[PDB]
């Protein structure tokens, strides 16, 4: 119970805030998670020889392509460690120990292909679980690796409990479907705006921890410039190589997925910004004040892109 994890100067003072970069050390990105767990949960909370094994095998499965990767995962799982810490009294012990790891196996075995891909292509997948056909792949892949010997970081719990957050962490999982996230936020938005919105009411905490799973797993539009800019050509290179999977089976590809159209870019990011990410940070900022810097540093690329659009960058 005295084992404590401590980071360098910079990366403890710099991990607090919603901008951070993980950096490029793959070899650190376990202690981050980790120190993160610990001081959004208590050091008890988990077994830490448990998380350990844990942690490796959920690293294991994820695959060496250019966006939906490991990196992603301890991303998305540092967005919700700086929400949960900027709204510490909202949410139960329980939920804040879900959330970490649901946010770490949001994306088990990703291959970089969307749902659309995978039933066009007609995969397996696509026959058992005709909607989110990606999330309930990563849902069943974490249910996979917390069955496997001393893997179960739950283990303390009641079977109640243990039953809890094994569906937090569905619905977490689940809520990571974009195609799911516009009715959410536009329920959300009602819900806020007429004062109905009631966290104790739980079918309320589930769409606005729904809100929380999109806005950490769409962080990489919140960072500085630099990294926004270079994380964009991560996600660029799988869509192109999806759209090349489509030009393959006989389908002309959107333009956002077409490689012979890269120059549609900065235009399809404005698409973006004004489509989903702002609209997505304004309403989470309505619900949880404190994370109005997402909403900013959102508004800031934004208006990055616009800049490339103008010849100015
Ligand atoms: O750019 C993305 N999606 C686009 C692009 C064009 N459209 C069409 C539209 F505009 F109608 F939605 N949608 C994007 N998508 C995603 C996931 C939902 C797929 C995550 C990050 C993403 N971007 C990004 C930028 N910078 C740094 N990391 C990630
Ligand atoms: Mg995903
Ligand atoms: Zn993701």
């Amino acid at each position: 119970g005295l084992m404590q994890f401590t980071l360098p100067v910079r990366l403890c003072k710099e991990i607090e805030l919603f901008h951070f970069d993980i950096g490029p050390f793959e070899n650190m990105w376990p202690g981050i998670f980790v120190y993160m767990v610990h001081r959004s949960c208590g050091t008890s909370c988990f077994e830490l020889e448990k998380l350990c094994r844990f942690i490796m095998s959920v690293k294991k499965n994820y695959r060496r392509v250019p966006y939906h990767n490991w990196k992603h995962a301890v991303t998305v799982a540092h967005c919700m460690y700086a929400i949960l810490q900027n709204n510490h009294t909202l949410f139960t012990d329980l939920e804040r120990k879900g959330l970490l790891i649901a946010c770490l196996c949001h994306d088990l075995d990703h291959r970089g292909f969307s749902n659309s891909y995978l039933q066009k292509f007609d995969h397996p997948l696509a026959a058992l679980y005709s909607t989110s056909t990606m999330e309930q792949h990563h849902f069943s892949q974490t249910v996979s690796i917390l069955q496997l010997e001393g893997h179960n970081i739950f283990s303390t719990l009641s079977s109640s409990e243990y039953e809890q957050v094994l569906e937090i962490i569905r619905k977490a999982i689940i809520a990571t479907d974009l195609a799911l996230y516009f009715g959410n936020r536009k329920q959300l938005e009602e819900m806020y705006q007429t004062g109905s919105l009631n966290l104790n009411n739980q079918s309320h905490r589930d769409r606005v921890i729904g809100l929380m799973m999109t806005a950490c797993d769409l962080c990489s539009v919140t960072k500085l410039w630099p990294v926004t800019k270079l994380t964009a050509n991560d996600i660029y290179a799988e869509f192109w190589a999806e759209g090349d999977e489509m030009k393959k089976l006989g389908i002309q590809p959107i333009p956002m997925m077409d490689r012979d159209k890269k120059d549609e870019v900065p235009q399809g990011q404005l698409g973006f910004y004004n489509a989903v990410a702002i609209p997505c940070y304004t309403t989470l900022t309505q619900i949880l004040p404190p994370t109005e810097p997402l909403l900013k540093a959102c508004r800031d690329n934004l208006s990055q892109w616009e800049k490339v659009i103008r010849g100015e960058e």
